[PDB]
């Protein structure tokens, strides 16, 4: 796996959310979590 899902936390240096659906980091400095918007 590259990205990371909804529920899970997610790098932005190495390992991002996924993309397309509608995901994002929270934080994301480094870490973060993968929400739906």
């Amino acid at each position: 796996q590259g990205c990371a899902f909804e529920g899970e936390s997610c790098n932005v240096q190495f390992y991002p959310c996924c993309p397309g659906l509608g995901l994002t980091c929270i934080p994301g400095n480094p870490d973060g979590t993968c929400y739906y918007l």
